[PDB]
């Protein structure tokens, strides 16, 4: 129940914790910034 709503577009990001979230809005809602655009490589 809010006037704001996050986007539903398929544009995921790697957060500075090294997790991937579905978009920039959901990433910021955890209290953390985006390290880069796109999903990140699990091999590093």
């Amino acid at each position: 129940k809010k006037v704001c709503a996050c986007p539903k577009i398929l544009k995921p990001v790697c957060g500075s914790d090294g997790r991937t979230y579905a978009n920039s809005c959901i990433a910021r809602c955890n209290g953390v910034s985006i390290k880069s655009e796109g999903s990140c490589p699990t091999g590093i």
